[PDB]
């Protein structure tokens, strides 16, 4: 039988959508290699070159549709032996510029994941591609050269036997993409950062081990004869001092058979080492157990008199600078039958209750 | 963040579905040769071998779900000026055996579309591979060999310019599969048959033409020494004597330009050509309209007065044979200002309250 | 396995079989049994396995 | 491990219900047991694709 070609459903517009099955797109093969430094690339290419060469069930609709109000779910499977661990970062970024850096300071900011293979069996988490809308597509994408990159912040503390596989798997859920855009109000209930405040090196041993982190944040992270930028970074910096409760996420990235406890808390930098009475301070205590391999440290509107400023003079020292750190000091000594270090990540997630006063006129350097 | 992937919707084995875009499997271009004649395979491959280097939304899905509840969807889009026409048809057949027949009397059986091009626009038609069953795989039609062909039955009445193109399009609907499956009942409401009683030629001019088709179907239709036989049409020779109101359905295969109109009426083979009171007996005149290319003729129980034979010996002659015809009389005469015949295809859809009597030991031949 | 038309149950490493002791990853698949069996025919038999 | 290994069985008798497991030619059946061994798959360490 005859019917009329113009009234059929071929204008389908709508995004994809349905069963975890039939809204994957991609699957990608990073190699961790057997013996994989720090600040070591695994995988960096264009988003969409994630899906050249698939044949998967949604992968011909997301090529296809024109829209998509979902988010882009991605997920590893990659394990490992609890006696080792490492921590790798997938993270998505809105563009690149020649010869960009690849440390996780300049990476972090926009979108990423950070697991530790020794504690979690596997990790996911979703993203929007399209930061300040509601919506995006492929050829958005694929124009715009949204930029996926893996990285290891911190090596195997224990190398495996062979050369190991982290298997991503590229979806699209059906959870709202919700726009996230910085902007000059002085006062702001969440100004998100992910600002990567440092890797914590601690050795085994007896010795008294403290590590300063200075909360004078903006104006980047250091280099050779340069600094590194994000633009949630270099967006604080537009104000002169400011304030509020620090939401800091602090991550292991040994393996579990490298054990510390580490006491944080505020104070300034005259403090010296081999000065032990840091107790006498409000301070948190960490210890992770096996399975956790991150904890969200906060520090309230109480820990600090007055606002201090975002950036300091690189020149200025420790005995004078009037600008609050955070301290992170192991408390006991730092263990393991298995030789390797204590490393352990701290990110400053984002300040509730921000606080910006002035105007910056700025300062060049970091520290 | 972690996730139980055992708990995931990985396992989702749901059938293909949606709107019409995203349910199409492939694109299939078919050649009408600028000059092409009656009983001329123009495609013939396997019902799997259609999906082969293909890219639309539901070919992964198509390929790798296991299970398949809906129809398959065929349609074709070909047209062609009102001043020609022809006959085109597409047909499903559950399988093959080694240098078979591709007469349309041995194709039409299962399942299939007929349509002339100078008439409809587009054709569709829906159908269900597994003859026997509410279900099927892509697995199933590769491995059970399912076969499709298209066949023209009528040449072009005028010739177009160039060469035509039918772009048949594949789909998946979601009509539930409903088994046809033929049984030994002797009397059933509904026995389907698609058997192709014979084109019929009816040259210009103003010549007494009348065209007999035998009602003892059974035995096959004919050959060099040999016969052909479709499954339907063997199985109603299992009975020796047979009655039902018959469904015949006699369509146009010529352009709308060459006119004619046609007489249809039961009788006996005794009746002579230039016998010139057809009219006599009770009749149903045929005009087709420019749009019309269509239409039923039913013949009631009233039309028999006793069953008659499946099979007759294929020596008897018209003046000595007890079972009716159809007779297809032209009323007046054959008409056109362009040159061509007028062509002219019945089909017995089937027979309602189909009643078989009896055991046929069988007939060789067929006519 | 190009001309057979039962099913298999494929057993396919997802990403990569890892440790940081040496030995293989040894996994034993058991059919327990078939609930709703539905059992057609009879079957004269074949001599062999596989 | 370093040494020999020693499981102890230590037989009992419960007071649970002896129930009989009996196979019977019907057709269909909503719980045919089985305890077919589909075999032992290794997988050997490395980044191979390995199907079984």
């Amino acid at each position: 039988m005859e019917q009329n070609l113009f009234a059929l459903s071929l204008d389908d517009t709508s995004s994809v959508r349905g069963s975890l099955l039939d809204t994957k797109f991609a699957q990608t093969r990073v190699l961790l290699s057997k013996a994989m430094a720090g600040g070591d690339v695994l995988l960096d290419e264009y988003l969409y070159d994630v899906v050249n060469g698939q044949d998967f069930r949604a992968t011909v609709a997301f090529l296809r549709t024109h829209v998509i109000t979902g988010k882009i779910k991605v997920t590893a499977t990659t394990n490992i032996s609890d006696n080792s661990g490492c921590c790798l970062m997938l993270a998505i970024n809105s563009g690149v510029r020649g010869k960009y850096s690849t440390d996780v300071y300049t990476i972090c900011s926009q979108d990423s994941m950070t697991w530790n293979p020794g504690c979690k069996k596997n990790f996911s988490f979703t993203f929007n591609p399209n930061p300040c809308g509601d919506s995006w597509s492929a050829e958005m994408i694929s124009r715009s050269r949204v930029r996926m990159t893996v990285i290891c912040v911190s090596g195997w503390t224990l190398s495996p036997t062979t050369d190991v596989i982290a298997k991503l798997d590229w979806s699209i859920v059906n959870e709202k993409c919700e726009p996230t855009i910085y902007h000059l109000a002085d006062c702001q209930n969440w100004l998100p950062l992910n600002r990567w405040m440092g890797k914590l090196t601690f050795p085994q041993g007896v010795t008294s081990e403290v590590r300063r982190m200075p909360l004078s944040i903006g104006g980047g992270a250091g280099a050779t004869q340069a600094f590194l930028a994000n633009m949630p970074n270099s967006w604080i910096s537009m104000w002169r001092y400011f304030r509020g409760e620090l939401h800091f996420e602090v991550t292991k990235m040994s393996s579990p058979y490298i054990k510390a406890t580490v006491t944080f808390l505020i104070a300034f930098g005259n403090l010296s080492d081999a000065f032990g009475f840091y107790e006498s301070f409000p301070h948190r205590i960490v210890q992770f157990a096996e399975v956790e391999e991150k904890c969200t440290l906060v520090f309230s509107q109480q820990e600090f008199v007055t606002a201090w400023s975002t950036q300091v003079n690189p020149r200025t020292t420790l005995e004078a600078d009037g600008c609050p750190y955070l301290y992170a000091i192991i408390h006991d000594s730092t263990t393991g039958t298995i030789s390797g270090d204590f490393n352990l990540g701290v990110k400053l997630v984002g300040i509730k209750d921000f606080c910006g006063i002035g105007s910056n006129p700025g300062i060049d350097g970091s520290r």
